[PDB]
């Protein structure tokens, strides 16, 4: 459910999102890649982001890593990025999965990886 996914994001990239719609934004579902392959422009990330314009950065960003890596997922901007809760909810969910089946043993520090953003 949205309450059982948000306390594991928040507590993965130590977050304090109250809402699934805020994933909208792109920056979580980067830094969640970041935690996996460690090899995302984090520095380029607009993870605080309110500007729809920056939300696109993120995007763009989240494709590259998906291209880059042969991760076949779809990953459909247009219904995300307006920040609608059931779009967001999906694919909070499949990230999850792919957390799950591919985050390795080495240890990950978000906010250090953020800048402490």
């Amino acid at each position: 459910s949205r309450t059982e996914l948000l306390t594991w994001l928040n507590g993965l990239l130590n977050l304090n999102y109250k809402k699934i719609e805020e994933c909208g934004t792109g920056a979580a579902y980067c830094q969640i890649m970041d935690s996996i392959y460690g090899d995302l422009p984090m520095n380029r990330v607009k993870f605080n982001a309110t500007a729809e314009y920056e939300f696109q950065t993120n995007y763009k960003i989240l494709q590259s890593c998906f291209s880059r890596h042969g991760i076949e997922k779809t990953v459909y901007v247009d219904k995300l990025i307006r920040c609608k809760f059931q779009d967001n909810l999906e694919f909070l969910q499949w990230l999850k999965k792919h957390w799950i089946r591919h985050k390795d043993e080495s240890v990950y520090d978000p906010d250090a990886r953020r800048k402490y953003r």
